[PDB]
């Protein structure tokens, strides 16, 4: 997610406002790329955190079994 | 034979090698997100550069018509 949906709704609303106002297409295209960049960065940060959690858990489990 | 095609070919080849070797799916997924992050960054840098070129050109044209 509802966070991802919140971020998407906020972004879409602002982009719709800009498009409605007739903002040059190149500026809108550029803003679409920054949004995609931010969306990719957020997913990558989460993917890394989940991989570190898995690393951290295995170390903890190993330590309890050894 | 582009420089963007070289970056894509290198990436795809390495990803395919990692998949062939049975690298955990989460690591593969993570690397796909970093690549998409890198491709978005490259398209965005170019979009910004083209917007600055347009700004710079209009200023120079205006100065000549001043």
């Amino acid at each position: 997610a509802s966070i991802e949906q919140l971020l998407e709704r906020q972004w879409s609303e602002g982009q719709q406002f800009l498009l409605e106002q007739g903002t040059p297409s190149d500026i809108l295209g550029m803003l679409k790329s920054l949004h995609q960049l931010q969306v990719e960065n957020r997913r990558l940060e989460e993917q890394i955190k989940n991989l570190t959690a898995k690393k951290e858990r295995l170390q903890l489990l190993n330590a309890q079994l050894s």
